[PDB]
């Protein structure tokens, strides 16, 4: 009897939580991805998704060893469109319906469209929005508020490789814990790693609730659209 | 002792980019093959490259993993798309006037235009050209015979990370010698390795002189366009 | 009882072909081609179809003319693009469900896009293919073998003037005669005129079976569709 | 005795290009085109050209044959870009700058831009101007007076296979005889056929000249731009 | 019992009558706009719209001012696409399906495209047409008419601020009377104020009746389309 | 007494080309402007122009209507192309090699392209650059922040009808002082208005400098670039 909580979301895949061990991509992980994002489809959920490109460039990285800055963003959000491309094969042949659009205009997907998006979405087609916000300096998390906020999504679930907001890397620190529940004015007067200004800030501006979860748990997406206890939840 | 060709085809491997680990771009290799090709520039030869992407992907290694091959292929070439851009940035901050066009429209770069690269060229631009053929089911080697047949290229230099063409492959056989010339219908007639059939076939139906050395030999690109004994020639 | 012997198809159709008598198109040829593909829509079968350019312009002949033959093929690309419009209205006017797709992005029809096409066609539309490849150097043959390796067609079916494979034109050497079945080993140890090389070897290279028809015949090409004596079937 | 005319637009009639056989074109003609357009780039003129598609189609022809007006009307259209490709060429073969323009985005060729267009001009570049007004129901007529009052040319150059502007046809009535200069007024007045309803109207409205001429008459482009006595005058 | 007396319209909108006292847009003018527009869709009328920039910016206005006469349409089209987008979300905000489609390629919205218009009309989708014709020296009421003959429409109905055609502005002169039927005869030798020749010729020579009403009458939409009593109706 | 800025980034409010209407584009004052810059490239100095449209449309203000912000935003950012517009042609009439760049396609003007811009700036020509950062939910001056950043400004030039930052309004206010300089850090603790929140954050976290001046007071933007005592600096 449970139903879900959300009519509407945008997913936010990082771009590293494709890689599995050894940087590329893992077709296994991509193939769950499907499987999980086809059960919100039938469970009458509408799923918007922005994928990151970590696990290929990152534009300030590529700064560092010398490159223009803005180039290396230009090729961190090619990134994004070669994890988008391949997410949405991964969607086709678990037959469900999906449309890879790019904020910079290519041609080989759609270009991203908010009216055509929308109509995507009404549909029950599984939008993926990939090239970020198009512009360099910009981080995917900003796009996926952004992007979340134009098709009003109901929440913004940020897919990462832990179990939700820690105090410090819980890989690097040993004294890393995690908050299950902070207001956008917690997570700055605590200073705790979610996003960057940029993003949060926007998403606080307008209210949009976000929830950290852990992509790498099986049935993780499922329990948080369902309203189960899982990861973290920043909300006013 | 002028050089010996007005126009060239170079045409790069995406493994050339590589750097020890064995995957993506490396940096001061990509600055060293931008001094290289800035001494070409100023020599008075006009140059084009056409740069592959296995440093990052190939369609057929995808397809067995499961993906659409045609899905495979597009991220194979978008991936040459990246590394075409990182090179045009070193390029450019080497202070060497270079454009990127791609097979595939992104309106990041433009378009692939025969009459425009013809342009670029005749005014000392280098001009990269990115996206292979634009089709799946071929190689950027492919695109190098066939680029380098549209621009009449009065040769197409293909860089490796050997000396030239063996009787063997050098590396796992210390028997193995290097041919100094052959003609297409020896390399076809001993079974020897140069590059993909189709491409190969094409650039022997339009004699299409191919020169095979080693990319990483300091100097050696610029012995192969002096004239002087480097690597091996392919004519008939 | 019959029902058809394949389920998606790839029909190249021959540009000379529209002609019938005096260069240009021939309406009467045109509006009976819509009928008979008409017919293949509502038995089910997803058609495909690449168009040529021969009763307008051929790239190499124009280049003997002393044009360059880069933009000989331009121009022998765009008469197909005329003749796949041509057919589109056609079709349009029988009532058939079609979609203009061109290899060159043009703005009057569709860009090619793999993933619509497919849509199109599991939608029970008809797609026309122009601008072969989009490259120069090749033929429409050498596209409807990619094209129909993509798309995943069952069959190519290529619609000629002639009923099949000959030894020699059957309208210049007295001596020509056809074949009724060949391997892609038969057609090269024969050397019978089928495509070219190219084309050819890629269809053979992926298995594609091939079957040479006569369009001026009415009914042929539901004769073969049906699975009955027509034409020559090349297949490994 | 310098130019009378700082910059041109040339108006051919798609027939210009056509040979003894009456459809296509003919390399030699194309050729000796480019020779006298090369005179008057060199003599400091600035030209802009606009050719028709008659040597290959006429929508209005087209839809009698049963086919949608519109379409016909796309592909006259896209045969005038055929007649500009093949014009652009022998120009380029001939060392003349000249630049591909069409109202119909063709990303082959540019698109038409106005502000391009000018710069282009500025710079001495033949600008070829393909597609006519880019709209149904419109000759290249039309589009010739239009380009030429949106690029602020001198006058409006008519191409013709006549000597100018006769009282009747001279080749179907011997008693016919040439105008040496007339007013809009009495072309309409003496019902005379200069050229399209619409186009003429427009060109008298923003009192745009135009002179009937003789392309087939060695010398005469060139005479009609030194101020003498050739062709006809048509002014108000 | 009535019905309506059309199938197919063609409603153009003076960009002028969407101000509503004070330059910009009326909000409640625009709502209004669509519920009329709603009621048709509902009543199985398909309607395609072009839309004015009157209420923004002119051409030739802007050119006394000194500005390029070019530069001023153009900036007048983007006017009309300003419109035209505030149009299709008021369409949207009532429930009625609606496609943007501009002259000039942007993208935000999608490009005009014939074949694509008539689809979306036979799927009862209300198509808006920016940008008028895409060329400068033209207005838009050249455009409805041209778009009119396009998409075959019944009728162009001329939605304006007055109640039909006058003698002369009813706004400046006392004497100003309006006829309730007229030939395209009539109008000319009357020298009435409908359009500019350049738009009614064409509508006459392609004997599209016209029919010019008040759309600041709220339901003087609905009566024209059922056949009552409303403004002047322009016939041969 | 040369320049002290190599490149600067002039960011227009859209009331900057306002009348005393209070609306629209008052000729004078744009070619007034074109002065101003004329005298700036001449003195050596590379302009890149951001300017608003305020003078038109603005998304908020459009949503309080009733309308979808999205499409309100999207209004906005086409009415910066209108006087990206105006602005490039009293540009070109006054001489001035001046190209317009669009955040949003629009095949009118070219699509902003950072490597074609830095190209152009390098060439002496002023870059305009329209429709923002091409997001809605974002003002112009955040694109004026952004681009100057990517271009590589020297500083971000705040055009304002006001002499510089104070600590009041000094029209609504005589006790209001003028800053001659502050930090960033400064602005934000005496809650100082220059410009939006997000666009100054952006500055600060680039030290991106900013000055604001006031554009009608003549000579005053030739002051700013001459080191003279003119407006208000803010750097940190
Ligand atoms: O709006 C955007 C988005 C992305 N990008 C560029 O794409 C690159 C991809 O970086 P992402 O931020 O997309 O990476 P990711 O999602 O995998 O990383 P995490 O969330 O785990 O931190 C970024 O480093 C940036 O340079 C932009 O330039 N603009
Ligand atoms: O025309 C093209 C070119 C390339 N590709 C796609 O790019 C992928 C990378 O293949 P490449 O041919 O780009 O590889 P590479 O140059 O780095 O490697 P070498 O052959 O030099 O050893 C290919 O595997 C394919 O998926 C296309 O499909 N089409
Ligand atoms: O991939 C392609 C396809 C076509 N073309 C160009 O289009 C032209 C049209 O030539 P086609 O090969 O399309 O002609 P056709 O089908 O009518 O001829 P047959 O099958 O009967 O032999 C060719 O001559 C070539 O120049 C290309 O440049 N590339
Ligand atoms: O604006 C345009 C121009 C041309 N066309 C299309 O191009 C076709 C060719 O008509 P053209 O007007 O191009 O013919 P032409 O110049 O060769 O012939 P003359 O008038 O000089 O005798 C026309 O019949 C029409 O279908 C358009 O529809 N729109
Ligand atoms: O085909 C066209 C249409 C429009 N335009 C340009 O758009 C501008 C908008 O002018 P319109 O003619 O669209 O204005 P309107 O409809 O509001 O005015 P009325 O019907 O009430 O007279 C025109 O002034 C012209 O410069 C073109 O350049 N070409
Ligand atoms: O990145 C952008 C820029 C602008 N806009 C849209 O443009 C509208 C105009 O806002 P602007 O920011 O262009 O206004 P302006 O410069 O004239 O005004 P000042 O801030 O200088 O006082 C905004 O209200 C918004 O709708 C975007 O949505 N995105």
């Amino acid at each position: 009897n449970a139903k879900p909580v959300y009519k509407r979301i945008l997913l936010k895949l990082s771009g590293e939580a494709l890689q599995g061990t050894e940087f590329g991509i893992d077709a296994s992980i991509l193939d769950r991805m499907a499987q999980e994002i086809k059960e919100l489809v039938e469970l009458g959920i509408q799923v918007g998704v922005v994928i990151g490109g970590g696990n290929l460039f990152r534009g300030a990285g590529l700064a560092k060893a010398g490159m223009n800055r803005v180039v290396g963003d230009h090729m961190g959000m090619l990134a994004t469109v070669m994890n988008g491309l391949a997410m949405r094969d991964a969607l086709h042949r678990a037959y469900v319906n999906a449309r890879l659009m790019s904020a910079i205009p290519l041609n080989v997907c759609d270009s991203y469209s908010w009216a055509e998006a929308i109509s995507l979405l009404r549909n029950n087609r599984v939008v993926i929005l990939s090239a970020g916000t198009g512009n360099p300096f910009f981080t995917t998390d900003s796009a996926a508020c952004l992007r979340g906020i134009e098709i009003e999504a109901n929440v913004v679930l940020k897919a990462t490789k832990v179990d939700g907001v820690f105090t410090a890397d819980p890989a690097k620190d040993p004294t890393a814990t995690m908050y299950e529940q902070l207001t956008y004015s917690e997570v700055l007067e605590k200073e705790l790693k979610v996003m960057d200004l940029a993003a949060f800030t926007l998403a606080r501006d307008h209210k949009l609730p976000i929830r950290v979860f852990n992509m790498n748990k099986p049935g993780a997406l499922r329990r948080v659209v369902m309203g189960e206890k899982e990861g973290t939840l920043i909300t006013e």
